[PDB]
DNA sequence: TGAGGTAGTAGGTTGT
DNA sequence: TACTACCTCG
DNA sequence: ACAACC
């Protein structure tokens, strides 16, 4: 195709030695379990037995494969699972050769490779080993804490029969003191804490003045002798009474608690510039390679293609959405905005007034600025003021306020939403020279009033693009969809989300949401779209889009479905020259990496991994549209999002519905991006 | 609540 | 998934 | 348990 340069890149992967003739013929084992596992427990049981055997062994089909000879294995024993007891016996059955060309057998080989890496790393010193991560050096150290530097690794087997090493530098934050000693250093309370005696964590709420030897526990025991009776005080001291929270406040001891340290609990930048991350990636790869007898690492190369530069349009061409404030909007209607001040002051700050007037003047659209002379503490009278403002044509409200606590922020926003009013919060004190902050607030306000601040100018295969995501922080989730309608993406819409149990969006929900976007397109363009681009956040669960694809096909609407994965893309580095944006790296059929955003100061970019799950549009064209769609987001004035706009929008939508609840959205217009 | 991504920290679902 | 620190403003 | 995502 017509690319803007064919270049070569390094992946953080490394080619290593071919598997030797022993490794290609692992020892096979038949598994006998007594009692036989239930349907639910069979695979975890086989895996558990594989772990229990020792050496380097994994599950292979209904049986086992090992790179250790059975004479150093534990072939018989006893398992506990979910409160049961299984006797296991392993019967050696010789060795069967595995073909790397065959993806199943290659999968078994790769499981073995990973196990190999685990085991050989565990036998090392002196390095901190955690799973597939290795922390070698000490990056930083403070009173009672330290940050280790190392790398997260993976090891698998290519179809040519060789080892492949993945490496990505990582840091790990360690506390080495008890909650007692920790607070005994002047350090303030950690938000989260772990038991000293096992892995369970709690949310630390406050300290108590109570006596542990006198605090009754449900059941008769006191705190102190409860923990004593379990042998937890055998080797340490009780300390004070910490009140932690249930996953209902719960008593605990400061002597039996270890803070879990985050960045909030601690000048330490843990993001690396891409040159340094590349360099360390190599260092650690060669190190691993030499320590494990896996050969000299060969960095793998891939053909990359530079995508065309996106042309962002306001009233005229812009390089960033914030420019639409000086130049004018892509499409500006007659608008009314209202002001709500919670800081006891009066009227619109003059520079905000001037900026808004300037933008709308450049757009040639009229602007009315209202003021809410009411306050949330008035109760229902406040709601009546909101209603009246809505009746007078106010589309969204700017809230000037001191920083609000999360719950108050949520309550106020939800309340305004119930009167059909999206809100943009802007914190005071606010100086005129804090330009990025209040210009971004204004862009938020405007998208929330339903204006199109920018659009795309290019030509794309799909004239409707819709993103699907699931969100919410509870036992249930909201599945939702957002969309850009028209080839220019000159209309951004959300749809009413749906509650669901998990990550999978029900097939009927997927289709009903999609149909809503089709209908939005119909309302805008007076016709059905020729082709639609379906974007799924993360993986597509099996058959999730089946009904939707069937429905689209019945209507004669073409489609492409792309899984968009925010991790698993690894790292990409330039072979020569500077690292740039808009990088398309085709890996295998229907799969490719896309480097959508990057700034040097911002650390090392994490390229997206994309899978073309259905449709016949060429990979380059999809890469082109998704990359350009990344530039459509209106509410970020100075930095484009990594995700294409429909997904970024969908993510924010289901996040906000998760926070506020869906019950507030009935009177909010779907063109008003209330969640940005 | 200014925004973004990269970083860290905790956890979860899908599915073999 | 979702939180916060950091750094800077296509 | 484990993998590959969230
Ligand atoms: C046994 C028991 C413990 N607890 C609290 C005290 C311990 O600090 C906390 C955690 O105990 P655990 O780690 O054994 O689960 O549970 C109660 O609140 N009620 C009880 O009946
Ligand atoms: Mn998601
Ligand atoms: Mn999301
Ligand atoms: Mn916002």
């Amino acid at each position: 195709m017509n690319h803007l340069g064919k270049t070569e890149v390094f992946l953080n992967r490394f080619a290593l030695r071919p598997l030797n003739p022993e490794e290609l013929r692992p020892w096979r084992l038949e598994v006998v379990l007594d009692p036989p596992p239930g349907r639910e427990e069979v695979y975890p049981l086989l895996a558990q037995v594989a772990r229990r055997a020792g050496g380097v062994t994994v599950r292979m089909g209904d049986g086992l494969a090992s790179w250790s000879p059975p004479e150093v294995l534990v072939l018989e024993g006893t398992l506990a699972r979910m409160g049961q007891t299984y006797a296991y016996r392993l019967y050696p059955k010789g060795r069967r050769p595995l073909d790397p060309k065959d993806p199943g057998e290659r999968s078994v080989l790769s499981a073995l490779a990973r196990r190999l890496l685990q085991e050989r790393l565990r036998r090392l010193e002196g390095v901190w080993v955690e799973g597939l991560a290795v922390y070698r050096r000490e990056h930083a150290r403070g009173p009672g804490w330290r940050v280790l530097g190392g790398a997260v690794l993976d090891l698998w087997v290519s179809d040519s029969g060789a080892f492949l090493l993945e490496v990505d530098p990582a840091y790990r934050i360690l506390c080495e003191m008890s909650l007692e000693a920790w607070l005994a250093q002047g350090h303030p309370l950690p938000k989260r804490v772990r038991n000293a005696y096992d892995r369970r964590t709690w949310e630390l709420l406050r300290l108590g003045e109570e006596d542990p030897k006198e605090l009754p526990l449900p059941g008769g025991l006191s705190l102190l002798d409860y923990h004593a009776s379990k042998g937890r005080l055998q080797g340490r001291e009780g300390g004070r009474v910490a009140w932690v929270a249930d996953p209902k406040p719960i008593p605990h001891l400061t002597g039996l608690l270890v803070p879990v340290l985050t960045l909030e609990d601690l000048s330490l930048a843990l993001s690396l510039p891409w040159e340094e991350r590349r360099r360390r990636t190599r260092e650690i790869a060669s190190w691993i390679g030499r320590r494990l007898g896996l050969g000299t690492p060969e960095a793998v190369r891939a053909q990359a293609y530079r995508l065309s530069i996106p042309k962002l349009m306001g009233r005229r061409a812009v390089s960033k959405p914030a420019d639409a404030l000086r130049v004018g909007f892509y499409r500006a209607q007659e608008t009314a905005l209202a002001l709500l001040r919670l800081d006891g002051a009066q009227g619109w700050p003059e520079f905000l007034r001037r900026a808004l007037l300037r933008a709308f003047g450049a757009s040639g659209a009229s602007l009315r600025l209202h003021t809410l002379h009411a306050h949330p503490s008035q109760g229902l009278a406040f709601r009546e003021a909101l209603r009246k403002a809505k009746e007078e044509g106010v589309q969204a409200v700017l809230v000037l306020t001191p920083p609000m606590a999360w719950e108050d922020r949520n309550r106020l926003k939800a309340l305004l939403l119930r009167e059909g009013l999206p809100s943009q919060i802007l914190n005071v004190p606010l100086r005129e020279e804090e330009r990025h902050r209040w210009e971004n607030a204004l862009l938020g306000l405007l998208a929330k009033a339903g204006l199109q601040v920018v659009a795309l100018s290019g030509a794309y295969p799909a004239e409707l693009a819709v993103g699907f995501d699931a969100g919410g922080r509870e036992s249930f989730r909201f599945g939702g969809a957002a969309c850009a309608v028209g080839g220019d993406g000159g209309h951004l819409l959300w749809t009413l989300p749906e509650a669901q149990a998990g990550e999978r969006i029900p097939q009927e929900v997927v289709w009903d949401l999609l149909e809503e976007t089709l209908w939005a397109f119909r309302r805008k363009a007076g016709r059905l779209p020729s082709r639609v681009l379906l974007l799924r956040d993360g993986r597509v669960p099996q058959d999730e889009f089946a009904l939707a694809l069937e429905a689209l096909a019945r209507e004669g609407i073409a489609y492409d479905l792309v899984s968009v994965r925010k991790s698993g893309g690894g790292r990409v580095y330039p072979v020569q020259g500077r690292l740039a944006d808009g990088l398309y790296v085709p890996l295998e059929d229907k799969t490719f990496l896309l480097l959508t955003v990057h700034r040097d100061f911002r650390g090392t970019p994490r390229p997206l991994k994309l899978v073309h799950e259905a449709g016949d549009t060429p990979l380059e064209a999809l890469a082109h549209q998704i990359f350009h769609l990344t530039r459509l987001y209106p509410a970020s004035g100075f930095a484009f999002p990594r995700l294409p706009a429909p997904l970024h929008l969908a993510d924010r939508l289901v996040k906000e519905v998760g926070r506020l609840g869906i019950r507030h959205l009935k009177e909010v217009d779907r063109e008003k991006l209330f969640f940005v």
